[PDB]
C-alpha cells in the first residue's frame, strides 16, 4: 500500500525492458538493471529475488490489456465466443503494432532470451505460461462448438495448438521482417485466415 | 587432408555442444576450442568469427530436404503439392528422430539472442527466412498452375501463413514435446497446414 515502492517497482520494470532489449536477457545482471534505473542494488532484491522473476513480471504485463476479452471468450455464458476470440486476436495484433512497449517485450521474449540450464526457471515459466494460454483457447474453442460457430466434431485440443502455433509464428515473422507483413493494414485477413483453418480443416475434426 | 578437413566437422560438433549448454550469447571461441581439443587459431582457419559457426549450424539443417525442395520449386514437376507434403513430413520426422536436428533447432529458437553487439545473427536469419519464403512462393505457385490448389491464389500471404504455422509448431514441440504427438500424428499436423492453404477464403485474393 506504500507508493515509493510502487514507483520504484515500476521503474525497475521499465529499465529491465530497455536493458534486456539492448544487451539481451543472458548477459544482463541485476546490478546492471540497477544503475540504469536510478535505484539501488538492495531495492532490486527487495523487489525481485532473481532475474527469472523479473523476466516473469515482463511476460505477465502482456496479459493485462487482453484480460477482458479473454475471460469473455471462455465463459460458457458468452453468447458469441468465436466473437470474443476474433476481437482478442485483433487487439493482440493491433497492440503489437501501435504500442512500442509490447513490441519490445515480445522482442525480448522471442529473440533475446535464452533457455540455458544455468537459468532453468526461464524455460519452466515459459512452459507454464503456454500451458495456461493453452487451457484458455481450449475452453473457448469448445464453447464455439456447443453454440454452433465451430464444426461440431472439432478437436479443441489440437485446434488450440494449431492456432497458437499460427499466432506465435506470425508474431515472430513480423518481429524478424515487419516489412513483409502489413500487419496493421491487413490485420483482419491474418486473424481470419487463422480462424478459417479452425472451422474448415478436416484434419482438425474428431 | 593435409591439416584436417575433418577438423571442421569437429569444430561444428563442439560448437553444438557448447551452444546447447551455455547458449550462443556467452559461448566464446576459447570455449569451443577447449571443447574440440584444438586451438583458437585452428578455429580461425575455418571460421572468421562466432556468427560463422552459427551460420554453419543453421545451414546444416537445409541439406536433407534439398531434393524435395528443388522438386517442388521446379515447374516441370507433375506433383508440386505432393512434394511439399513429402517435405513437411520429413521436416517433422527428422526433427523428432534426429537428435542432431532437434539440438540445432533448439539452439536456433531458444538459445540464440539477437543483440546489436553482433547484428550478423539477426541478419543471417533474416535472409535465411526470405530465402525460404521465396521458395514457398514458387512452390505454392506451381500447385496453382496445375490446379492442385485454388485459383490465381494469393501466394505471398499463404506462404507467410505456411511458414508461420510450421515454425510455431516446431517451437511449440521444442518447448512442450509431450503435447504434440508430432511423430505419431505427423499426417494430421502436416495436412492441417495444407488444408489452410486450399480451403481458406482469407488466403484468396
Ligand atoms: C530443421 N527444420 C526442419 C527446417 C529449418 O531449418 C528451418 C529454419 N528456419 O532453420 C525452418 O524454418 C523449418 O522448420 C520450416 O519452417 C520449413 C518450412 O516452413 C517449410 C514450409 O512451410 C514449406 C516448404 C518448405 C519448408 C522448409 C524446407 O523451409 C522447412 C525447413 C524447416
Amino acid at each position: 500500500t506504500k507508493e515509493e515502492a510502487q514507483e520504484t517497482r515500476a521503474q525497475i520494470i521499465e529499465a529491465a525492458e530497455r536493458a534486456f532489449y539492448k544487451r539481451g536477457v543472458a548477459r544482463t545482471t541485476l546490478a546492471d538493471i540497477a544503475e540504469l534505473a536510478g535505484v539501488t542494488r538492495g531495492a532490486i532484491y527487495w523487489h525481485f529475488n532473481n532475474k527469472a522473476e523479473l523476466v516473469q513480471a515482463l511476460l505477465d504485463s502482456l496479459h493485462e490489456t487482453h484480460d477482458h476479452l479473454a475471460r469473455a471468450s471462455e465463459s460458457e455464458d458468452e453468447v458469441d465466443p468465436l466473437g470474443c476470440m476474433r476481437k482478442l486476436l485483433l487487439q493482440v495484433f493491433n497492440e503489437l503494432v501501435l504500442d512500442a512497449r509490447t513490441r519490445r517485450i515480445n522482442e525480448i521474449l522471442h529473440h533475446k532470451c535464452e533457455f540455458t540450464d544455468d537459468m532453468c526457471e526461464i524455460r519452466q515459466q515459459r512452459q507454464s505460461a503456454v500451458l495456461d494460454c493453452h487451457k484458455g483457447i481450449t475452453l473457448a474453442l469448445a464453447n464455439a462448438v456447443r453454440r454452433g460457430q465451430l464444426p461440431g466434431e472439432l478437436d479443441a485440443e489440437r485446434a488450440a495448438v494449431a492456432m497458437f502455433a499460427y499466432v506465435d509464428g506470425l508474431i515472430r515473422r513480423w518481429l524478424l521482417l515487419p516489412d513483409s507483413v502489413d500487419l496493421l493494414g491487413d490485420v483482419e485477413k491474418w486473424v481470419d485466415t487463422g480462424l478459417d483453418m479452425l472451422r474448415l480443416s478436416p484434419a482438425l475434426r474428431k
